[PDB]
């Protein structure tokens, strides 16, 4: 949680984000493999930094196999070292239409994620992520006997507050009615339970959230919060599946349950 100047080989670069770029990387020590987030600078710079900041500050207290680690920071632009996740992103193995991922591995992704959500939620005062849509969701194994299979990732729009926060998000699929309108309302960490409900989804289905609708942006957000609109669940769902992922997107955050009760009835599936 002390720097890391360098006794950090570069392998290569895996992405991009918000503020700067992604790349692989070993450690000499161990020679463990790492991950490295630099940061690359009205003004989007200060977007920038406070976001590398809020990870940082974020993640800084934060412990939990479900959750992406911070490991140490580095400072020569600066530098955030973190766990690695083999598998890459959520978002990207769902377009893999050909080879869907086996049921039981489904199953582990959605309670390895549940179990991420929960932890945050218990913390005190409780993390709102903001960001949850499947491309923050990185995998460590798609074997159903893995340890860990999936893991959250990109605390940059994170909040930790006694109280509710505001600010609108954009990402409208993913985010909650209370977090897309127009006017500044405030919201909880049950936006971020909202937008499991869509993780939940695009697992089941390999499907984007809302891909199944096309409206102009106005209407689109006018009619997940006024008229209710939500993704099909599918015919074929499991009854406590099609259970959780509907109270989860409930327009009233107040019916949104605790994830002590998400994750006993994934648990049963
Ligand atoms: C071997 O590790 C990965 C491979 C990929 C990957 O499958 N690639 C295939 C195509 O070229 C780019 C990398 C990936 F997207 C993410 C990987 N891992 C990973 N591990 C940790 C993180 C981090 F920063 F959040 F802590 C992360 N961020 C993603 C790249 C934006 N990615």
């Amino acid at each position: 949680p002390t720097l890391a100047d360098n006794e950090i080989e570069y392998e290569k670069q895996i992405g991009k984000g918000g503020f700067g770029l992604v790349h692989k990387g070993r450690l000499v020590k161990d020679k463990s493999v790492v991950a490295i987030k630099s940061l690359i600078l009205e003004t989007e710079m200060i977007e920038k930094f406070q976001e590398f900041q809020r990870e940082v500050f974020i993640m800084s207290n934060l412990n939990h196999p479900n959750i992406v680690k911070l490991y140490g920071l580095m400072h020569n632009p600066p530098r955030m070292v973190m766990e690695l996740v083999p598998c890459g992103d959520l978002y990207h193995r769902l377009l893999d239409k050909a080879h869907p991922i086996k049921w039981s591995v489904k199953l582990r992704l959605m309670l390895d994620i549940a179990l991420g959500i929960e932890y945050m939620q218990n913390q005190n005062p409780p993390i709102v992520h903001r960001d949850l849509r499947s491309p923050n969701i990185l995998l460590q194994s798609l074997d159903e006997n893995a340890p860990v299979c999936a893991k959250v990732a990109d605390f940059g729009l994170s909040q930790q507050s006694v109280h509710s926060v505001s600010g609108l998000l954009g990402n409208f699929q993913w985010m909650a009615p209370e977090t897309i309108g127009a006017e500044e309302e405030s919201y909880t960490e049950k936006a971020d339970t909202y937008s499991f409900a869509m993780i939940l989804y695009t697992i089941l289905t390999g499907e984007g959230p809302f891909d199944e609708y096309s409206y102009g942006k106005i209407k689109f957000i006018n009619m997940i919060r006024e008229e209710g609109l939500r993704p099909t669940i599918p015919e074929d769902c499991p009854p406590r599946l099609r259970n959780v992922i509907e109270l989860c997107w409930s327009g009233d955050p107040k019916k949104r349950p605790h994830f002590s009760y998400i994750v006993k009835e994934l648990s049963e599936l």
